Parts: C-alpha cells; structure tokens; sequence
C-alpha cells in the first residue's frame, strides 16, 4: 500500500460492491473446465480459441536406490562395508563364513525390502482418500504408482493384509535402525507431498523405477540386479506385487549366508536396535504433508535416464547394465556400482540428453540458506561429467558417466493430467528434465500443454527443451529466485558427505 | 550406543561442503560452463546462457470508460460535477457539462505527463550494486535517451519543476480518485517480491489526450502519443510534447474560467497536488500487492488506432473522445475499436481472446475491494466490429466495458546472451504469435521463460502458425475463477462510477 | 433505462436537480431506501390502508 | 410467490440471479437517488408508504 | 439460495440439480447402513435364538453362507463403501438422512 | 458400482460436491463412520419404531 | 564528505561473492 488509500465510495456503498464482485472461487481439481467463449462468432475459429483449461494433479518422482558409485575401494560404500564388518564380525563375536561386502550388499538388498513394504502401504493408504474439493484422489495416486484402482478397492482387505504380511516377513532379516539410509528411503517413498500448502494443491510422489535382485553366484561373487516396478499404465492387481515380492525375497529366505548374516546383526545390533515395519490397521491413512525440504530437492532434480538391463539392446555398448556385483578377484573385492546413464529405452540416441551436459543451477527459496538446506536440495541432482566409450566402429545411443550421485538417481518423472478433449479422462505423461520437441505441427501445442501443466507445481524440476528444427536446446525453464552455478566436484563433495552420512550407524562403538 | 547423527560429529565438514556463492546481481549475462567438457561439438545443443530479466513495463491508455450515449458514467459524473460546481460559484458560467468534465480529463493526461517526466528523472538516481538493471533499462523502458538524463540534469529538473509549475495551475478536484489512482499507478515502481534482486514493473502511458478545441462543434480529445521503449528521445522531444500538450490550455480564457471555477467549488486544501522534484528526489520500488494482481489479470487491447492509421475496411475508427452538440444529444461519446496492433494486416493472435478470462488470486479468502482491484486493467471482447466495404485486411473488436485504464502492451527488458550483452526491448500483448521458422520457437521459449521470472506477471495466450491453434492461458494458477463479460462490465461500471464521483454541497 | 433515458446525464434536469438541492437542504430531501440479502418487509397492520381500500 | 406473481415477475428469476436482482435495484437507488426531491411533500412519502408496504 | 448465494457458490446448475444430488446421495447413505447391518448381523448367534443370523440374513435377501465365508471381504467392502462416499458432500443437519440412517441400521 | 457409476464421472456434480463442501465446512458433512472386526449391532427397543410400524 | 568505504557501505554483497569450499579432502 504505497500511495494508494481508498476510493472511500466503497466503503459507504459496500452492498453494490458486495453484489457486484460476487463469483465462486473454489473450483474441484481433478475436471475439465470449459471456459467458453467472451465472443460467440469465435466458434468459427475452431483452434484458434482456447477455452479449454485443465489443472494437473500429480507428479511422481520415479527413482532408484542406490549406493553412490562406487568404483574402488576408497567409495563411502566400501568404507561404510569395512565399519560394519569390523563392527559385527570383530567387535561383536560374529561368524567367518562370510566377507565384509556381503554384509554389505545383504544390507542394500534388505533396503529393497523396505522400499516394497513402504510402496504398498502406500498404494493401501492412498485408496481411502476421498476429497470433495480434489477429483485426483484416489484414481490419479493409484494410476501413476501403476495399480489398478478398482483392484485396490475391491480387494482392500487383501491389499492390507498384504501389506502386513510383507512387514511380518521382512522380520526374518535383521539390518540397524540407526542407519539413515532406510530412513531416509522410508520417509521419501512414504509420503504425498503438497507443492504450495493450499486446499486445492498439486501431489508430489517418490515411487521406485526398480528394486535390487539379490543373486547368488558361486565362488564367482554376488550381484544385486533390477528388479522392475510398475510403470503408470500398468493396472497391475494384488497378483503382481505378489509375484514382485515373491522373487524379491526368493533368493533371500532359503540362502543360509543370509541366515548366519541375519543372526549376526541381530546379535550385535540388539532387538531394539533393528529396523521395525510397523503394521497398519484399517484406520491408517497418510495424508498430503507440507514438506520445504522435498520440494527443495524435487526442484534441483535431474534424471539420468531408464536403467540399462541385461535384455536393454543399445549398439556399441554390449556390457553396462546397471548392476551392484562384487567379485574377490575383480578390484580387490570392492562393491563396485558404476552406471552408464543417458539411456531412454530405445535404440538409438535421446538427442536432448545433450542439452543436460551444461553445469547446473541450484535454485533455493528465500535469501538465506542453512547447510542442511543446501545439502538436502542436491540430493536428487546428478550432472554427467563424460561420454561412455562406445565399443566397436558404430553405437546408436549416446551413454554418460557421472561425477557423483546421491543416495539415490531420479530416472522420469510422471505427471497425470485430465485430457483436454472428451471423455476427459485421466492422461499419463512420462518426462525426463531435458525434452525432445520434433519438427511436427502435433508437437509443439502438446509441449506447450505440457510446460503449462508443469508450471502449475511449484517447486517443479528445472526443464532443457530441445527443438529439432532449430538444432538448439533452450536451458533451464523455471523460475529462479536465490541461485548459483554449480560445477562437478562441488557436487560430487556434496554426494560424497550425503553417501557417507546415510551409511554411516552411530549405534557402533566408531568415535564415541 | 551413542546416536549421535554423522552432520553432528563433523559439522566442519557440512559447513565446508556447503559453502556456495549465492545473490547473483542480475543485468548481468551468466555464463554456466559445460559439464561434459567434450559437448563442444555440440554447437546449439547445449544452453550455457542465463539471463534474468529485470523491467516489465505495463504501457496503458486512460480511458473514461466506453460512452454510448447520455446516460453514461462519464455524462451521470458531469452533471454531477457541473452541479456542484455550478452551486459553489454563484454567476454568469458559459461552459457546459461536457466542457467541464472534457476539462478534467485534459487535466489527468496533463498530471500522467507530469509524473511521467518526474519518474524519468527520479529513476535516474536509482543505484544498487546486486541489480545492474538500475537505471538504464528504466530508462530505455520508459523511452528516453538515458544519457539525455545524466548530461543534461539541471535542464531536466527545471523542466519537470516547470510542468509542474505550469499544470499546476489548473486545478483539478482530489475528491475524484481517479487522479489519484493515476497518481498511484504512473509515478511508482513495484517489485513482483519483496526481495532486493526482484523485478521491476512499471506503467508507462502509450498515448495521452491532447484536448484540440475546433470551431463550433464542442470539443474533441485526440492521442498524444508517447515515446515507445528503445526510443532515444531527448529533452526537447519531451519538451514539444509538453508543448504540443498545453498549447491550447496556457493562457487560455475559457479554461482559466473553468479553473478558477474548479478553484472556488473544491478549496485550495481539496485540489491536486503536484510533486516538486530536486537532486534530493528519488523513488524506490515499494512492493504492493494490489498493483501485481491486477497486472496478473490484465489484458492487452492492443495500439491505439489514429488518423494516420490506414485501416483496410475501417474507416473512421480512430480513437477519439467526442462531444459533438449536434450528435448524441451533446453526450461525451468514446468507443473504441480495439485489436488494432499497428500494421494493416489480421494479427491472428487477438482470437485467443476470444475465449472467457481466468480471474487469479493468491490465498483463499478474498475480499470484494480485493477482487475488484484484481480486475482494473482487464478488458474482454464481445463482439466483432462491423467492417464497412468489400475487403478487410485487419480484424476489430468491440468490448462490454473497460475501467480507468486500459493496457496496450508490455514491454520487457532484459539483458542479450550476445556480446556486447546490451539490453533487449521486446514488446508483446497478452496474446503471442509463433509463425513457423525456426528462429522463432527458441526465442518465443527464451521470451516465455523470461516471463515466468515476473512473479505476477500477465496470463500468456500463444498461438501457432502450423498448428492453426492458440494455447489458452500460460500462467501459474492458484485459487482461480472464470469471469464474463457481463460480470467484468458490472464491475467496470462500478469503478469508473467510483473514480469520478464528488460529494455534495449539503 | 425506458424511464431514465431522458434524465441520466442531462443538464437541465441536473440544474434542476441541483437547484432543489440549494433550497431544501441535503436533511429535507427525500431518501431512498438500500437493499441487502438482510432486507425484508414484513405484512403490517394499517387501518388507514383498509379504509381506503374499502 | 404469490406476491411474486401479482407482482408481474417471474419468481424463479428472482430466486437464481439474487445477486443481480440487489445489484439492479441498488443501481436504481444510486442512480434516482442522484436527483432531488423535497421530503417537505408528503406526495412522495405517501407513495412510499403505499408501494412497498404489505 | 444458502449454497449458491450466501455462500459465493457456481452458477452452472439449478435449484433442483442441488435437490436432485442431495436425495441421491440419501440413496448411497441406505446402501451403506444396509450392507452394513447385512455385516454386524452375521456375528449375531444366541442360543435362546435359533433365527439369529440366518432369518435376518434371509429376509435382507442375502446368502447366509456367503457372508461367514467372506466376512473379510464384506467389511472392507463396506468400509471402502463409506470411504468412497466422501467424494460427495451433504449436510449433516438434514435429519432426512439420520432419519434414514436410523431406521435402516438397527434391529 | 451402477448406483455410483453416473455420480463420479458427472461434472455438475463434481462443482455441487465442492459447493455443499465449502458452504457447511467439513464438520458439517455427512459422515459415514468406519466398522471394524469389533463392530456388532443389537437388537434393541424403541416405542416410536413401533409406533409407526403399527 | 562521508568517508566510509564501499566495503563497509555493502559488507552483504563481498560477503556473498567471497562464499567459497574450502578443506577439499585428500587421496581424491
């Protein structure tokens, strides 16, 4: 209010001013609004009137764990496997039988356990949610975490005894409750986050692009391969993530390493000092929360890309699928997690992919900023550093390597919708930060659609948009209020601290 | 057991991995560097750029509010105001309603002026290290050479204490409120954030009302029109459009009657009060929440249609505020036709406005003072304007109703992402052509991604040149509502009734 | 606007208006009542009423 | 409705646009009520208390 | 005239629409408190009674043996019945549907 | 399922579903109280029930 | 005149462009 006082006529004729701005203001998300038309003669300028306006609802995170590639002995993974290793095996009277990244990859694979159990739960807590004011709820959760809505309500009770049952199950293996890391992976993918704090706000989620497979080789090692989720289409019933859960923990119930592994942590961590999934009832429902530090690092998330599987075909590049292996003889038995990213499912080159090979920009609310802020805002970043070789004289894909990545990698982004024409149902976009546009009249409205829908959330991911018929990528959209340039290593620093700090137990006896 | 967290038992650690260089002065182009140091061979592919815009100047046109006929709210505050005037100064008065009130008018472009040539010079002064723009890009945005401004300081500051001292002398009433609005939206700057780095909007007027008194036939107020953004204009440009201005006004008899009559009705202490400027005057960007929700719903109406215009199939649709005695009874008759964009062409953008207006608050409760403030500077369409001849190259409009004010254009101004880094003017309505090249989809990008800095910045409503399809409204909603023509003409009516209304005599 | 369309925004019914305003004052002119979503009559009781409508 | 009715007014218009119905009849007072007329004549109070009386 | 004009309400609908919504969601109310007494039946057994369930269950027009062998099924349907009713809104001051409620919930 | 079928797909009664939510609140709504394994009704007495069934 | 330095007229605006990490570990 700098120079302006009143107009003083409203306030001795506030009836006529009470009647004539008299309009509803609390429209339900979750339709299709028709706007219509401000001159009627425009129907005869069939596109060249927009009337249409639908608000999106959700966007979901999709994710992988990881443990934060490691490539030698000197990776916080190794360091983290040597503590717990001396710690259960020397300082507590444990057994032989086993090494020190056994351990440590049995505790990644239980990791893949609690990520499962916190995804149904979620799935099971989202299906009571009924809001007048927000249509999104429950249908949209349910489609982008990629279950069948109907299933999930016709078969609430097994659907919850489900879930339960996966908790109970889970006890049989023991892991510390004091390592952050479950915790931290708990916390994210438990949790439906609101973007602004207001009544008709937008859905963030975090749901698991895949898990760890733990497989068992002979004197050759032990792997952890992926394990794939369900994608926002699927309509996947109870059956599914019972056969998911039932070959996620197949090789893990009958292997007696990981029973001599089990005993060994439950005895020198305690029973009180063990991870416990607690169990729901039929009165458990989640609800949206406001959480500044989630929109932080949804905000400064990039994505690398789908996971390269042993059945992914991509020319020129025969051998990187994503997997954590560890073989005695290879790297003097180091976990050794190093992926390839840049990968978009096909067999040929995601030409945007480009576009995110620019140093990032850390974008942050307000003018002053605490360390754990900063530290929490760059955990879903991953900036590539170079080109993966390619083997052989040809390769259609373009694969990078990292300098770093947090505890876990951003693989898309999914976004529901309503559809702009009739029926109005529900509509999936999968994105990743850097977005092709080709030179095609049907692409440009729907990019431009879609940049509308994004800037709807608030704390959305920083977009790279590349058009084929300029040959040109445009750089970071989105809007910017207290920022810096951030480089590889400054990152990588922050990886490392973040890696450390999530494998770190502060139940040992290590700096007491 | 010691549970003791990790970023407690190394806090140096945190604190020295955190360390980063934030509050980056903007009006500067940023370099990010690569990431992948061989994407060199990458030529465009990859975006090192950034750059932040600083200036968003709304450029506006003071209206009285679409007249028709007699019983207008234009004619209802004349006879309104002739009554009180005519009752306060007891004698033999020539003029008649219209005169006084086509007066008044005159006297608000004069006061638009005078406050347009103090925020001019008061820009000047404007230093901030962490903002570059400050003050030369408001300078290029309000159309003045800037170095004009700097070198000739002490003949500015008497010039604008002489507009001062000149349309100072006719008097005008601070009972109307649309003085004072002028007053507030003309000679202030507004951050979009209460922050020090934010972004400045601005409203420059596009035109003013030169009065133009001719033989018998009443009187008619034609455009004046002021210097667009990028315009190198000089002191002696403003000073002929002062001139050009007042030429019929300073030393005239019949508006020194009508002063003083003005003069006698409203006291000394209930007149207009101009602002005197010195080397000590300066202004700064205040952050007002009610200037960016109606800068949010604002709707461009396009260029100010003139004599020398050439419209293909519309003659005679240059805007003009009339009061003919022989026509409409001797009513202050102004309607114009709007969608006008400068050329002699169709300008396909103006039919994604077409459609009903989204209406975007902030918070959930909203008060009625709030949600007609919201809608100032909105203007819809309702009808096609009737073209008279066989062909027609442009397409116009006609409204329900407009306020106080309506928009032009916007002009934004930031920094190029090419050497030397000089500023950019780009100009654009509400509505955004894309025609199809490929020079045209990147920068239309950059130009909406320089939009979407602008916190409350106007609802973007591009179109396509291949997709024969316009997108509807490019903006971040929050708790919205779809507005008619009906319900914003209510609420137009309702404005320009409170802006030009007076007390009583008792 | 058939009955006010002569009136609104006319200048002889202005001074006319505006005369009967100086001779009787701005507490003898007769006041038109406002209406909100509060206001409403409620049937009253009148002998004067029923003896002329008889 | 019945008073509605005799009125020559179709009810259900007045019960769907309420806002609309207070913001004509309150612009009908802002705009009559602009004129003057001596409150000294009992004519127009007669007709005051004849027209919106039930 | 409470909903749309005391309270600043949407103006895309009629008097009846409001009235018409309002007595079908008295119809998803009665569904939820029959299949419920159909649930809190089947847990009734008396030894001075012999009717109880299954008369009750018969006269409600449901299979005895279908609700004892799926009692699981059946109170999450009827929970997941109560939750999908939330989606609507009504007034809980209508004693129209407590009235309703009242009588179809309760031997 | 065909009780519900043509209630959440209607628009009209999505925008009167947010209306009857926004002017009674949350706490004024209908709501429908969730059973569990615990949950059994009894035969009760009432004389109005029977007063009206007579 | 006024005499104090630029530096202690806008300490904010070197205390932000001076913000740098420091201690980088070693054996990396």
């Amino acid at each position: 209010e700098s120079t302006r006082n009143d107009v003083a006529w409203y306030a001795r004729y506030p009836h006529i001013l009470e009647e004539a701005t008299r309009l509803p203001f609390a429209y339900p998300i979750g339709q299709y609004y028709d706007t219509g038309y401000s001159v009627a003669s425009a129907t005869e300028w069939s596109k060249y009137v927009d009337t249409s306006l639908t608000i999106p609802g959700v966007m979901c995170v999709n994710f992988t764990p990881t443990p934060g590639e490691s490539y030698n002995k000197n990776s916080p993974i190794n360091i983290a496997a040597q503590n717990v290793y001396t710690y259960v095996r020397h300082m507590n009277s444990g057994h032989a039988n086993y090494e020190q990244a056994d351990l440590m990859m049995y505790l990644l694979a239980m990791d893949s356990l609690y990520i499962f159990h916190s995804y149904v739960r979620k799935i099971l807590a989202i299906s009571k949610l009924y809001t007048p004011v927000n249509k999104y709820f429950p249908r949209a959760l349910l489609v982008a975490l990629g279950v069948d809505p109907e299933d999930v309500f016709a078969n609430q009770a097994q659907w919850e005894y489900f879930v339960n049952m996966v908790a109970y199950r889970a006890g049989a293996f023991a892991a510390p409750a004091s390592m952050t890391y479950y915790e931290r992976h708990a916390w994210m993918s438990n949790g439906l986050y609101v973007d602004q704090d207001v009544t008709r706000a937008q859905i963030y989620m975090f749901k698991p692009t895949m898990l760890w497979k733990y497989e068992n080789l002979g004197t050759t090692g032990t792997k952890l391969v992926p394990l794939m989720m369900p994608k926002a289409g699927d309509n996947r019933k109870l059956v599914d993530f019972q056969v998911l859960f039932n070959n996620l923990v197949s090789t893990m119930l009958g292997d007696e390493d990981f029973g001599i592994m089990s005993g060994d942590v439950f005895k020198a961590f305690g029973a009180d000092g063990l991870v416990k999934l607690l169990a729901v009832d039929s009165t458990t429902m989640t609800l949206p929360t406001y959480d500044p530090l989630i929109l932080a690092q949804i905000h400064s998330a990039r994505a690398v890309g789908a996971p390269i599987l042993e059945t992914s075909t991509l020319t020129g590049f025969p051998g990187r699928q994503w997997q954590i292996t560890q073989n005695p003889d290879v790297n003097n038995g180091a976990i050794i997690f190093h992926p390839s990213f840049g990968y978009d499912g096909q067999d040929h080159e995601e030409l945007s992919f480009r576009a995110m090979c620019s140093n990032m920009i850390l974008n942050l609310p307000g003018e002053a900023h605490s360390a754990e802020m900063i530290i929490e805002a760059t955990r879903l970043a991953t900036m590539f550093q170079v080109k993966a070789v390619p083997a052989g004289d040809t390769s259609k894909p373009v694969l990078y390597l990292p300098n770093g990545f947090g505890t876990e990698v951003v693989n898309d982004y999914t976004m529901i919708s309503v559809d702009k024409a009739t029926p109005h149902d529900l509509t999936i976009h999968t994105f990743f930060n850097n977005i092709l546009v080709p030179n095609a009249k049907e692409n440009y409205v729907a990019n431009l659609e879609l940049l509308n829908n994004i800037i709807q959330f608030d704390w959305a991911p920083q977009l790279y948009l590349t058009y084929g018929i300029a040959q040109e990528s445009f750089g970071p959209f989105a809007q910017l209020n207290d920022w810096t340039i951030l480089t590889g290593e400054t990152l990588a620093r922050m990886h490392e601290v973040c890696v450390t700090s999530m494998f770190d137990v502060p139940q040992m006896g290590f700096n007491k």
